[PDB]
This record gives C-alpha cells, structure tokens and sequence, in this order.
C-alpha cells in the first residue's frame, strides 16, 4: 500500500475510484467510486466499481451505477454523481447505494441525497430517487425555542457577521429548508450493530452535519436526525465504531484545497458530539498529508481500522490519487494516524 502512487488495477488501468469505499462481501472487497474524467469535474460515466481478495489486486467490475441516457431524469449524464457508499441491507438481502447528487445544468444548487439498489455487490444498480433530506420535520437536539424564532431573509444576508453565526447555530437554515428538506451534500453511511443505519451529510450551505436515521430497508429516512457543530464546516466525513464508541475524520471546507482534519466523537450516534484535535501527526498533518478523508474500512477480523483519502488534483481530476494508513490509537484509545510510505496488512 503506497499512498500517493499511481495505481493500477488488474488490466494496468488507473484506478478511478475518488471519493469513495469500501465493502466486504462472500470472500471479496468492493471499492466504490467516482469516474472521473481527465478533463473536466462532472462524471461521463457514474460510479465505478473494483474488487479484490487481498486489498492490493483490483479488478475493474466496470460502472456500478451508471449515468441516464433518458433526459430529465435525475441522473442523466451531466448531473453530478459524489462520494458514493454502499452499504449491504441483512433484512432485504440488498445492496443499497446513496451518494450525492446534483441535477444536469444546477451546479451544486440542488443538494440532494439519492439511493440505489442492487442484488449483487458490483451491480448494476437500479435508480431510485432523489432528493433533499426529511421534508418537514425538525433536528430531534434542535430546541422548542429555536423552532420558534423566525429569521427575517433580509436581515441577515451578509455572512459571516456576529448576528449571522449566531441565527445559524440557532437554526436559520434547517428552518429555510423545513419544507422540501435538509441539503445533503457531501455524505457517508454507516451501518450499526443492531442493524440500524445511518446516513451523515453536510447541510445547511455546507455549514452544519447532520445525522439521519434510515428506514429498515436503507432506502428513505425515517425523519428522525440531529445536527452537530453548525457553522462548523466538516466536510467528507469518514466514521467507525470502536468499542461502543463513534468516531469521526472530517476535513474543512476549502474546495480542493487539503486543510486540517477534525476528529469528533460521540457514545451515541444521535447523542451529543464533541471535537478533539486533529487526528493526523507528523509532518504534513496540518494538511491531512496533501488529501481529504473519504471512508474508514474496519477490519473485523483484526481489530484495526484503515483511514482512505483522496489526493484531489483539480488540475486533472482523473490523476488524483489515494492516500490509505493504518488508523492506530493512543494510550487513551483515540485514533490517530501516522504517514508512510509503503505498509503491509
Ligand atoms: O466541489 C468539488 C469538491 N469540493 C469539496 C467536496 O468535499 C468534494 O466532494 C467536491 O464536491
Ligand atoms: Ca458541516
């Protein structure tokens, strides 16, 4: 495992696999990710799919979730397919995909949250539907009070003012959005012990996360959610569970730009969250070693976790690479992570 390398799958094509992670599955990995283009941001083609016994020899299962030739649908090539992640479904026998998606022609406007579904791990999967996040109902940690107030528009167009901040943390957004529902952005999933799952998105414009509790199927939310460290910025979020507790990597938002990563943590998925110092160390760690978290595998088996990062070039998208090390832990059993260069399983 050599972070920051060109890799190549089993053919010797680039592997193109961005913003994504990982499955495991009758004997075998499924790596999920964003096709990207060598020119360009927008995907051709969806989102891509590799498999592999060992972790270090992919094989190209081809694209998992394809792009629409059908126009108007939601989507048809042109729209904007991010930062997928599949999850398996034990009750339905399911693969269930979300990822973030924007509609042909909108930019990032939109802010949806869209799920797909498959009877096997590498697809294809069949497109569901789109959209933004619970529809009219409240964060479960956002107060009577807060849901009281209101926020006159005008008043509070300049960002990043004193008043501003504060009407945000307060809940100004979530309330914009109440009626056709929280944006959903950057996301992730994660599947529980009890076989509750989970999806986290950054909402609000990018300032808050949110955390949503999905139906039995995985394949709508339930209404229930909570939103954590709003005007925080944490985006990419990456998450594990390690002995009863949760934690987090997110980085902040400075669009393609690495910057530092932020390590929250809580003893409840939807409970209350607190953020501890950076989880990376070493030279470069102010700068999550040039990348930006995209998924932590666990490893069962072993007791040990992964941490997967994408290494953004905006320059030529398709060239980005992946940072992956191993996520080791202190004499207080918070998580760190360490550079090298070459390591082993
Ligand atoms: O918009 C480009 C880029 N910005 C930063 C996000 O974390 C990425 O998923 C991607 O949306
Ligand atoms: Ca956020």
């Amino acid at each position: 495992i050599a972070s920051g390398k060109v890799w190549r799958d089993t053919d010797g094509n680039v592997i193109n696999a961005h913003g994504g992670g990982i499955l495991f599955h009758e004997g075998k990995y499924y790596w999920f990710g964003e096709h990207r283009p060598a020119s360009g941001f927008v995907t051709e083609k969806g989102i891509n799919c590799y498999s592999s016994t060992d972790l270090y020899n992919w094989k190209s299962e081809g694209i998992a979730l394809a792009v629409s030739e059908e126009e108007g649908h939601d989507i048809e090539k042109g729209c904007i397919m991010e930062r997928p992640k599949v999850i398996y479904n034990a009750k339905t026998g399911k693969f269930v995909m979300w990822l973030h998606l924007e509609l042909k022609g909108q930019g990032y406007g939109p802010a949806r949250a869209a799920v797909a579904v498959s009877d096997s791990p590498a697809g294809p999967y069949r497109f569901i539907r789109s959209g933004r996040v619970n529809p009219g109902a409240y964060p479960l940690n956002m107060t009577r009070k807060e849901r009281k107030m209101k926020w006159n528009p005008e008043e509070y167009k300049e960002w990043w003012t004193p008043k501003w901040y504060e009407a945000i943390a307060k809940g100004m957004f979530v309330k914009r959005d109440l009626k056709d529902g929280q944006m959903s952005r950057d996301m992730t999933l994660f599947v529980d012990d009890d076989g509750k799952a989970y999806h986290i998105y950054s909402s609000e414009d990018n300032l808050t996360l949110q955390i949503a509790e999905l139906a039995d199927d995985y394949l709508s939310h339930t209404g229930k959610y909570i939103r954590i460290f709003p005007g925080g910025h944490n985006e990419a979020p990456a998450i594990f569970k390690k002995e009863g507790t949760y934690w987090m990597i997110t980085s902040g938002c400075t669009g393609w730009d690495p910057n530092k990563a932020r390590l929250l943590t809580a003893d409840s998925m939807l409970g209350e969250w607190k953020q501890l110092p950076n989880p990376c160390v070493g030279e470069d760690a102010d700068k999550t070693f040039g990348g930006q978290s995209t998924y932590i595998l666990p490893l069962p088996e072993k007791g040990q976790f992964f941490f997967m990062a994408d290494m953004w070039r905006p320059k030529s998208l398709a060239d980005s690479r992946y940072i992956w090390l191993p996520v080791q832990f202190d004499d207080k059993g918070v998580p760190f992570i360490k550079w090298m260069d070459r390591w082993n399983f």
